[PDB]
């Protein structure tokens, strides 16, 4: 419905349907209308906000495939994200058979990559900058037809001066007349001027800037609990906080499955989603949480990659987040629109307490020690 208002090709609309998406995310409303007009884009958005689909959809909307011509180049820092982005291109081009996507992150030898490039002639190339640069240096393909140049994890790529030089050398070999879009889950204030030097009057979106402002309105508590005390305290808190939608973040896939199982055995309506599950399964489980029976989602980081995860009432850090960016991104979903949110963090050791202090220091908020009397 709302995607139709973007004026996307019917082939893209049909693929968006098949992917189970109902309406555009907030980041998509902000970015897609101008991205499909060729405007440069600088966008920071955390996982699970529809960020990847902004550039996949906008570049597929504009692409005019010519055999032998790479017209879309997408690069990122990690092999796994390059692989996952290539799969997102496959899902959204389901009804665009003329579009060919290939990915190059080092999984094959450089000679095998050269063979794939010459045989398959992709119009969309995804990869990491080291391998892309080596392939162009060896004349395995040409960058002279690139019309869309996209970076993801762009802060990782441009911080590391090694990769920044490779990115610039690749940028130099593309036409000056091109659309440039850069995405990242995090964008420090220091890295934004660097990104801007590659662009022309870009539209800019920084989700975390807004999240850092609303954070003072979020009720945030911690509980000092070693591991062996976490379940009893959690079970007790979940009893008093009934009729709320809750996400519980844990640090690993097996802790995710086990906690959700223990919760279900304890008669809580919980479901597990971790970042290793396939998209179709993550979507199916997430629909149960957002629309139907499940009130508690046990999750790892990145459980909602490629999806649009709505706000909830309460967020638990059952296991401490690894840094303060991760804390911010986890608790940002606490508080449904126009209501009060609650974040509760389990602190088990001194390293945990260190992170909580960096959190309170960086975002200028107080994470109070949770009381031990009635919650009103």
């Amino acid at each position: 419905s709302g995607f139709r208002d973007f004026l996307l090709k019917p082939e893209l609309l049909r693929a968006i349907v098949d992917c189970g998406f109902e309406h555009p995310s907030e980041v998509q409303h902000e970015c897609i209308p101008q991205a499909i007009l060729g405007m440069d884009v600088l966008c920071q958005a955390k996982s699970g906000m529809g960020k990847t689909a902004v550039f996949v959809l906008a570049t597929l909307q504009q692409i005019e495939p010519v055999n032998g011509q790479v017209t879309v180049l997408v690069m990122c820092h990690t092999r796994e994200l390059a692989f996952q982005i290539s799969k997102e291109y496959e899902r959204f081009s389901k009804y665009m058979p003329s579009v060919k996507v290939s990915v190059f992150f080092g999984g094959l030898s450089i000679k095998k990559d050269e063979e794939v490039l010459k045989k398959n002639c992709p119009h969309v190339v995804v990869g990491t900058p080291g391998r892309i640069l080596a392939l162009v240096r060896n004349r395995s393909f040409s960058l002279k037809n690139v019309k869309h140049f996209v970076l993801d994890e762009c802060d990782k790529m441009l911080e590391q001066l090694d990769m920044r030089r490779d990115v610039q050398e690749i940028f130099r070999l593309t036409p000056h007349e091109k659309q440039c879009m850069m995405f990242s889950a995090t964008l420090s204030k220091d890295i934004r001027p660097v990104c801007r030097k590659f662009m022309q009057d870009p539209m800019e979106v920084f989700v975390d800037d807004e999240t850092k402002l609303t954070l003072h309105g979020l009720q945030q508590y911690y509980v000092k609990l070693k591991d062996s005390e976490k379940n009893r305290k959690l079970f007790d808190l979940l009893d008093v906080l009934e009729f709320n939608q809750v996400i519980i973040f844990v640090k690993s896939v097996q802790r995710c499955m086990a906690l959700a199982q223990l919760l279900v055995e304890q008669n809580f309506p919980a479901i597990a989603i971790h970042r290793g599950m396939a998209q179709e399964e993550r979507l199916s489980r997430y629909q149960q949480f957002k629309d139907f029976q499940r009130r508690i989602l046990v999750a790892t980081n990145l459980f909602g990659r490629g999806m649009d995860i709505e706000r909830v009432n309460i967020v638990f850090n059952y296991d401490m987040p690894e840094d303060s960016d991760t804390y911010l991104h986890r608790v940002a979903r606490a508080g449904r629109f126009g209501t009060k949110g609650l974040a509760i963090t389990f602190v088990s050791d001194e390293n945990d307490a260190k992170i909580l202090n960096d959190v309170q220091d960086r975002f200028e908020v107080n994470v109070a020690e949770l009381p031990e009397e009635i919650d009103i």
